[PDB]
């Protein structure tokens, strides 16, 4: 199985936003996963904006980058335009990419939906190559 890991500064925001889309675009094909620099709570505005597209994140994992290990997850995506700042062991997997995203915590709901449109676009492109 080619398992996936989404990596952000907030696991709660972009990694969870990509996790929920990669789950609803890839369930039973491969396993999706989300990690990040801050193992923060299920984000209150993301639980809203993701339920609008059928994606409840309120029960979803928010694991820290130092508890996870990339050895089981051969597809590791960065969600910040910053992926070279991650630990090199979490970079040297067969697929490593960055989606160039902005943190939606405390932005307007139009921007919070805009980064949802961006993760949808880039999740499809990622998960559909291993489907």
């Amino acid at each position: 199985m080619k398992k996936v890991m989404f990596v952000s500064k907030r696991n709660s925001s972009r990694s969870q936003m990509a996790e929920g889309f990669a789950k609803t675009l890839g369930a039973g094909k491969i396993a999706v996963t989300s990690s990040g620099l801050e193992s923060s709570r299920v984000h209150p505005t993301a639980i809203a904006m993701m339920e609008e597209v059928g994606i409840d994140i309120s029960g979803q994992t928010s694991d820290p980058i130092e508890n996870f290990n990339a050895d089981d997850y051969d597809v590791v995506i960065s969600l910040c335009g910053c992926g070279v700042n991650l630990p090199p062991e979490w970079v040297t997997q067969e697929i490593f990419e960055d989606w160039q995203l902005e943190d939606p915590d405390g932005q307007s709901l139009e921007v919070f939906r805009t980064v949802r449109g961006q993760v949808k676009e880039r999740v499809e492109n990622l998960i559909a190559k291993i489907s």
